[PDB]
């Protein structure tokens, strides 16, 4: 099906396989995801790949989250943001533990209203950064949409 790579030695929470981020943007986003994950008792990760190679992005993200055990040390409170850069598609995959707040509707809303407007303005790193903030808002009962 999907070829998911190995879990790297350095699990920094941001995995950029599409050469998108500057080193400083990557380090800032890693810090943000780690702090949000800590305070919300979740495991939030960002994966950027060139393409899904024709596969469904939501099913790829689910396979990726399962393979890497995202949220396994946090009672299935995993959140995976997966961007297929060349495909211009993004998905948010959630473990069973956070799905009640971060529903498919809320994840779709974050993609539509929080992330995609940055991508339309040619600000892909900015869209990922706002996506992390919007996920934190949903997890903490502060989302306004």
């Amino acid at each position: 099906q999907f070829t998911i790579p190995e879990v790297p030695k350095e699990q920094t929470s941001v995995y950029d396989y599409a050469e998108l981020l500057s080193a400083a943007e990557k380090a800032s986003l890693e810090n943000k995801l780690i702090k949000y994950s800590d305070t919300t008792s979740t495991q939030i990760v960002v994966v950027i790949i060139p393409s899904t190679n024709g596969e469904n992005i939501n099913y790829l993200g689910a396979q990726w989250g399962e393979k890497w055990g995202i949220g396994q040390a946090k009672e299935d409170n995993g959140v995976l943001i997966i961007l297929a850069l060349n495909d211009k598609r993004i998905a948010i995959n959630t473990g069973y533990g956070v799905e009640h707040l971060l529903t498919d509707a809320m994840s779709k809303r974050i993609i539509e209203l929080d992330i995609t407007p940055f991508f339309k303005r040619k600000d892909y790193p900015g869209g990922l950064d706002r996506g992390a903030d919007a996920i934190f808002e949903v997890l903490t009962g502060e989302y306004q949409g």
